[PDB]
């Protein structure tokens, strides 16, 4: 029962996002604000207006988004970020800039640094996937840009000093235990959120907005960076907070990328989708068909309804379903063939981009050149 | 009295060096050893024959020194390593490779980063100053070489995690309150000792001898590139200890680098030398003639002897003046005159240099780019 959002919202000091500031999106873009917006799935903002005041003026600003590689298989879960950014990037026609921080793995895990490197050009197979106008987002290994970017670095340094090892100790749990590339890479995460780190784009110039649409409980993580930032006489970069995507299992977790089952994987196939969802997807249902019809489905803790509000698209059909659960008309097997109709489908599409994309088209994303945007 | 550094050979457990080392090092160069081995000045190493083996059987091998970037004048003692560096360099026909750690003092000191940027190019005209071949010397500013090397943060992040914050905390004393710039940077300090940081000159090999001639306080230093060295499958780097070059007013002291006097700056006038000489160089002879005439002077002290031991290059008449100014035959101020004479055409010429080093100069020394060796 420890769900609530709007406590949340309170204690970490950030803003709730209003029909206002929805309808400014929609106003700002001509276009229809995404489920995610619509839904309460992205409810929290921290200087989205400032954003829009510059989109409206024609001023442009730019995305910001990462990913820690690895070599397991990258889940659903994985993808509630990428696809709201995928969104507004389509949407406000606009830059986006996505680290792979195959450093940091290779700092926190067990790799051999040519190995974090391989996962990174992997795992951006998987992003590219997604759709994203390669004339429009730049996917960077911080491994390489780090060596090939005039302004990157530069940034990292003028963090280096103005974050200190308390700072990190409280915040990350740090201890003298750790190595020292551990103790330094937070500033290696905030750097991306301005500007001039990336001149390849922007040249000079650090008048440019940054938006980070990211997991509400990663808030406390850009304190940090947002301290610092006018601090260096930089903008502080704009946050768009989300919910938690459950695991099949249960809310009580957000689980893994181990325990197999657990999460729908976007290399799990048609039947295996449908396995994991039939067996593991936990049910707020009752045990039997007559206790369910008299008391209905509990929508709030059924994950297989919970994985519909993230993808299934039209908000009829979504009430529909929440209204016949409940009463119990519907039945948990029929909610679950929803959301695996949904599933298959998404995750088969994925896989059939991920296969066309080439070596000659990563190649492209990352390597740091010139976009398109206002 | 505490000048013991056979003592102090012992306790840090390196190697003395000896006739059999020079001769093999004046073979191996058909050369004349420089005064700083044969007067006892660079006495310690570490690996030296491991160099030299490399060198006979004509595998290269290269050297590399520092300069931690500054806005006061810069003196003689900054010379004692960039003068062996230099003979060193022309002696084997050996690459040079220059780190300005202005990231270091943007980080320690009270500098704008653009600021510590500054003083690392100035600072480099006073090092081009002393000669060194420009197609065999490549000096770099940490803050531009890190953006525009495929494998210099690359050989920083192997280090970074193969070093703990105990390992420098109890090496540099660093403290809960030091910015993490700080904790991180004795990584930055120690990759330019692997060959592969600098692939625009040895392109990938990593098995390419790395000599790092320095002071003989500062081996607890290398101490730690030295041990991560084959941890990372890397040849540990050869050393080469000198001894203390002593401050003006005293022996007691190495003194500093600002209070005015105290050390001969290479900005300092023929005027300015010849006062600060006879008016603070620390004497060793007696106060009276006649006391000095009867007991004669003490060379282990006197301050104007030791800067002959470094800059008269003439064996001969050193042990003359040496002999005399010990029976008293030499007065303070006739041996005061010998130095005089020394260091007036020194800081000269290297000010008649200094002053030919123009912008299209050093923008070749520091960029990356092909050199010329074994």
């Amino acid at each position: 029962k420890g769900i609530d959002y709007d406590k949340l919202i309170v204690r970490f000091g950030s803003s709730k996002i209003d029909k206002e500031l929805i309808n400014r999106i929609e106003r700002a873009t001509g276009q229809r604000p995404h489920h995610f917006l619509r839904r309460g799935i992205f409810f929290s903002h921290r200087d989205m207006n400032q954003v829009l005041d510059a989109y409206e003026n024609k001023k442009p600003f730019y995305l910001y988004t990462g990913r820690g590689p690895s070599s397991e298989a990258m889940h659903v879960g994985h993808l509630i970020p990428f696809i709201f950014t995928k969104w507004l990037q389509d949407v406000f026609n606009v830059p986006l800039v996505i680290q792979m921080t195959d450093d940091e793995k290779y700092l926190w895990k067990d790799l051999t640094l040519d190995q974090a490197y391989s996962y990174a050009v992997e795992n951006a197979k998987d992003i590219i996937a997604c759709g994203f106008d390669i004339n429009k987002t730049f996917i960077f290994s911080d491994l390489d840009y780090m060596g090939m970017s005039s302004g990157f670095y530069k940034n990292v340094v003028k963090i280096q000093k103005h974050v200190t090892f308390n700072q990190v100790k409280g915040i990350f749990g740090f201890t003298d235990s750790d190595c020292i590339g551990k103790i330094s890479f937070p500033a290696i995460q905030a750097a991306p959120s301005f500007s001039n780190s990336f001149p390849q784009i922007f040249r000079d110039r650090t008048d440019i907005q940054c938006l980070i649409p990211c997991a509400i409980d990663q808030d406390p993580y850009f304190r940090m960076t947002r301290d610092v930032a006018p601090r260096i006489g930089y903008p502080k970069p704009a946050l768009l907070h989300s919910t938690f995507f459950p695991a099949l299992q249960g809310a009580q977790t957000k689980m893994s990328a181990s325990d197999p089952n657990s999460s729908i994987f976007l290399t799990d196939t048609a039947k295996q989708i449908k396995t994991k969802v039939n067996k593991h997807a936990f049910s707020g249902g009752r045990d039997t068909i007559e206790e369910h019809r008299q008391f209905g489905g509990n929508c709030d803790v059924d994950v297989s309804f919970m994985y519909l509000t993230f993808f299934l698209e039209d908000d009829d059909k979504l009430e529909q379903i929440r209204k016949d659960y409940t009463s119990g008309a519907m039945l948990t097997g029929e909610l679950k063939k929803a959301l695996i109709e949904v599933l298959q489908p998404l995750i088969a599409e994925h896989q059939a981009r991920r296969k066309e994309v080439t070596d000659e088209i990563v190649k492209e994303f990352m390597t740091p050149r010139k976009l398109s945007f206002d």
